[PDB]
């Protein structure tokens, strides 16, 4: 004689298992900006939230659930134990220490490497066949770290990489040309940091190479100082951090972007961190951003950008900076 | 080396298996309406189209394929064959004859049962676990036929029903009260045809019962003629058929709504066709629309709506009307 | 010639005037939640952000601007100034103090009225025709203050109200019955706070009245404790504040829903804060939530819900509770 | 004592005027594929349908309205008199005679020029400040025709042009490279017909010019026959027409694309028909496809593609073919 029973006549029961589950590790600025972005884009039927902060974790779960009416993701769960993570198609990693004002992402390696040695084994135990998306900084170094501990194939370990760096670039080009960013094509390759390489030789609007029209564009001295557009891409993190304390909206938006190409299997090209041994005459185990076709299996192919010698030389420079760190860890 | 081999460095092969595959059976006015509507709502990662008319088929496929840039469903395929439908989560059957001007949907029964006798075993064999969504008319009777041939549990054999008739009802109510269809609540149960029941005991705007404010509302011969709204619902198909020859945009929207609740496992309540033996004093195996909770497994529950004696009377005469045609068992 | 002049041939200048401009006043947790949610629903063609904290402001703007590639709102601007808010169709005011742990929203009244005294005339002067959406707490009392200072007709001064509390109610009901919030109907009217009224006379699933099946439902001391659901609604804010310190994702969703009905002129019914003098025996100028029909002009109509004697009693004590604080007229 | 009056307490009245109205002239295959696409993308708050076929017109209006529940465009209107069109932001023209099997779009000029002399004056009378989007064939010639009769500025008269041709191209490239079309950049310029020019010199994936890697790509004799990809772009219309009778889905999708860049003012680059006198050393009044930045004022800028002499020569050839027709009309 329960209200339920007078109302509803049961046929079936509580199957459980999700088809499109996504986990978000870390429910801080970035982790909830990832979460909100991915929920608004309707990519998951089940989202799992994990953090060591219990109170914060349950509190943000409840604020997302209160919003159920307006969403199309009917199961929102969270916990400290990784069992909640079970059978995730994708695991977004956002946990760890963040940059203080004027702090290099490279300073974070000791503290975040200790976080990863802890969580990687726990997430691979419950989801042996997930696509790992690393966001935590220094993201190129942590993506290697996840690869190294997880034991996964190089395709299922992705670092968010220069997806963000190239969106700010497009945005800055777009404002000089008076064209929407979607329409200015420009690649920011290498490290998601101070050593990123702009590929000047490939920047274009509607198939036209801005460097054939303006040979002075890029890695020099004279101009309309296009070079400073790469430099604001490099200082953009520092400046936003100095102004609000941290960055969150643009990375959350750039993670939903990748997460749509993985979940829908579109095979779109994105500058993301992947293993590059055997490609630019880089003979080591470096992870840095290259254009990669991203799908349901992760990184299925890498695009061999034609790079000039100025360009190819700042990419080797970015890749050495980076293995100078990586070699000292080996956990 | 191909231009392909120069441009792209391959890291994997693998088994391209669909996660959210939708099959549309019959590429006519209703099929393509369903198809476009499902593609614009980005519910599938692969859509498969089957039809007997080989040319029509290829043509609709190519037209949809050339709009690929504007969609997020990477794989669009067809065949006469059914090998192309494998591992579908849902299959929408729109194949068959439709009404000529002034023709009852019950009159198509004989021709459509003949095609269901061949299509169901070809479907049931290649997607053992799909949800069958029956749109072909008379929808109630083909849903029962589909069930019967398939061997599937009832949870997984859904007729499109009064989802559409309720939408039309809400629209019309909407007009009169000066509020969007979304804020006008009300259900059309029973046959998706001339015998459908308006449930005036339940029509409301914000929780207030219109039958409580105006006791003469509807199945009353008295003053503002709310009853003429139900006659417009009944008549609406006949009327669009006399003006454009067929109906398509409303039912393609109506099917993608449904499709949405199933793929995302929403657990929303839809007036759809299901087996109502046991409920509302119905002793025969007939299919008709009753409010059902829809999810990744099909109908998991039926809501027991509390009908007035006159509304129950009218539902029973609706099941009595379908059973009369249903003793023909030509399969 | 610039690279710009070589690449692009200009055909026009013109007056870039916004058609769907939205202003968010206050770039705190609630403001940015509202902002991202409105940007992902692509409701505006230009969004303007105003705050007194100059750095925070620039920072949030730049973060949102760097995600431009992933949005469809081409112009994102800010200023401390209010010249930036010109010709807005809607303005969302989220500026002010929020609750500390265990603090009543009524306690912020004094501090928020002091800021409304400066912000309203700066808003009212540059968008003579905008719709004002008040989110700042106590929302009911600031909506009345906003009205009073502005000189605007009541149609165009909206408090966010119980839209949120109804969402939370539907969520909780949802859980218990095993259906999505969207198919559970029910309203929280009165104060957006401790005095809110559950309208149990109207809670339904598919037109059936839960109070009809279970007469003991709610404002009854009897058996399954549906009344504890209302206490969780009342308590939910306090509880997320004790766990994460503030609430933000639910109200940003809740505001974009509202925003949607206004920009598209949907004529949907939302429980929002409006002037209820005349209705339900209310003799004083108080603002509280009642079901309202929302459109391009603001509130065009109020639905007269038929309250049980105990529900009316409770609404009146809710207006009696707001009026007690409302005789303070410090403006 | 009407139901309405007991239910709703009126505050305001029936303002009317829309903010985002779109008209669709012609409710045939293309016109309703435009309509459905534009409604699903939620671009208008008001859609106006116009046709001389009265029955068909009212019938498709009703099928769209029946679908109101599932849409976010609350006013759907239609008529034979142009008064319904009043104060449209955008007017999509799809009316006219279509290609029979093996028929050139150039054969349609006599019959469609008579349609335009009739409707242009009627649409400019009611919407003096609309953006005209011509879809009817031969679209380059009709866009000139609308320009010439309307008296409008060259920015507010757009022909759908090679937006479709470039999407099929991207699609065909995408299938050879195994990359999503969104990621293969390739421009189809000139006439939306048999004389279209592929700009081989600008085709790329992630900033890399396929012609520097494969100099043989394009307008020759030897290869992997990339040249046949342009040729299937040219025969694609004929083949779909031969298979289903006409084309509709891809153009409807490509019209919603342009219509979003106009309505949201994104300033995106699109290959569309515009006046090109004074640009490729073309000294006459030709309308053909060029990359143009499209916004709320229409075509605000044209992008000066760097073209090779093979390329620049097929573009002059396309532009002469076209003015050989145009010069014989002069109405
Ligand atoms: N890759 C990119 O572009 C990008 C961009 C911006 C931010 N960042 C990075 O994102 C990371 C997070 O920044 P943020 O603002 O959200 O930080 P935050 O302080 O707001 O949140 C970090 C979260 O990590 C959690 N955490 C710590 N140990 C954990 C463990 N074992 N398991 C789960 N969670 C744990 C915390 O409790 C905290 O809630 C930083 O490393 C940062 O530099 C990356
Ligand atoms: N349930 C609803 O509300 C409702 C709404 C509208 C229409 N319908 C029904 O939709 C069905 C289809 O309507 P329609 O306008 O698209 O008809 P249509 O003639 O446009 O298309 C029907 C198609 O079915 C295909 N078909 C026939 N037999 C087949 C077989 N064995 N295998 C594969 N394909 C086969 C045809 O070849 C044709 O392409 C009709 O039965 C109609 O009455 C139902
Ligand atoms: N109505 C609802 O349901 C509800 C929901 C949640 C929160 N709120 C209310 O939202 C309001 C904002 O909450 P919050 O978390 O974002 O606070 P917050 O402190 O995060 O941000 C408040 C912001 O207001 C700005 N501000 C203060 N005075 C201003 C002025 N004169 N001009 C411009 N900006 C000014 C601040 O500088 C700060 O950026 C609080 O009053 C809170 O109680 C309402
Ligand atoms: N530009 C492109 O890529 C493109 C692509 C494909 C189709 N086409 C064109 O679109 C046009 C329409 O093709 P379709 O399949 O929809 O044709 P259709 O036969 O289905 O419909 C044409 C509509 O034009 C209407 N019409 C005729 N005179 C009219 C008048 N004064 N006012 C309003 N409507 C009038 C008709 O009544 C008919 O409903 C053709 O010219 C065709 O070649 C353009």
């Amino acid at each position: 004689a329960t209200l339920k029973d007078q109302l509803i006549h049961n046929l079936l029961k509580e199957e459980h298992v999700p088809h499109n589950k996504i986990t978000v590790v870390g429910v801080g600025a970035v982790g909830m900006a990832c979460a909100i972005s991915i929920l608004m884009k309707e990519l998951a039927d089940e989202i799992a939230l994990v953090d060591v902060m219990e109170d914060k974790l349950k509190g943000e779960m409840m604020d997302l659930q209160h919003g159920s009416l307006f969403l199309r993701t009917p199961k929102i769960v969270s916990g400290k134990d990784y069992n909640v993570t079970a059978n995730s198609r994708l695991v977004v990693i956002t946990a760890g220490a963040r940059q203080q004002e004027g702090e290099s992402r490279l300073n974070l390696v000791q503290r975040n490497v200790n976080i990863f040695k802890f969580i990687i084994p726990n997430i691979v135990k419950y989801s042996p066949n997930c696509k790992l998306l690393v966001v935590s900084n220094p993201v190129d170094i942590l993506t290697y770290v996840a690869w190294k501990i997880s034991g996964f194939p190089k395709n299922r370990v992705i670092g968010s990489g220069c997806n963000l760096d190239s969106a700010r670039f497009r945005y800055l080009m777009g404002e000089r040309l008076g064209v929407h960013p979607l329409s200015c094509h420009g690649w920011i390759l290498g490290e998601h940091g101070d050593s990123s390489v702009p590929v000047w030789s490939g920047v274009n609007v509607a198939g036209v190479s801005l460097k054939n029209l303006h040979p002075e564009l890029g890695t020099d001295a004279d101009k309309e100082h296009w070079k400073a557009v790469h430099k604001e891409v490099v200082d953009s993190a520092y400046e936003v951090i100095k102004l609000k304390g941290y960055t969150s909206w643009a990375i959350g938006l750039s993670v939903a972007d990748l997460a749509e190409s993985i979940m829908k299997n579109l095979r779109r090209v994105h500058p993301i961190s992947t293993m590059i041994k055997g490609l630019y005459g880089i003979k080591e185990n470096v992870f840095l951003s290259v254009p990669c076709i991203l799908g349901q299996n992760g990184i299925s192919d890498v695009v061999k950008v034609t790079l000039t010698p100025e360009e190819e030389a700042h990419l080797k420079k970015s890749a050495d900076t980076l293995w100078g760190i990586q070699k000292e860890l080996q956990f």
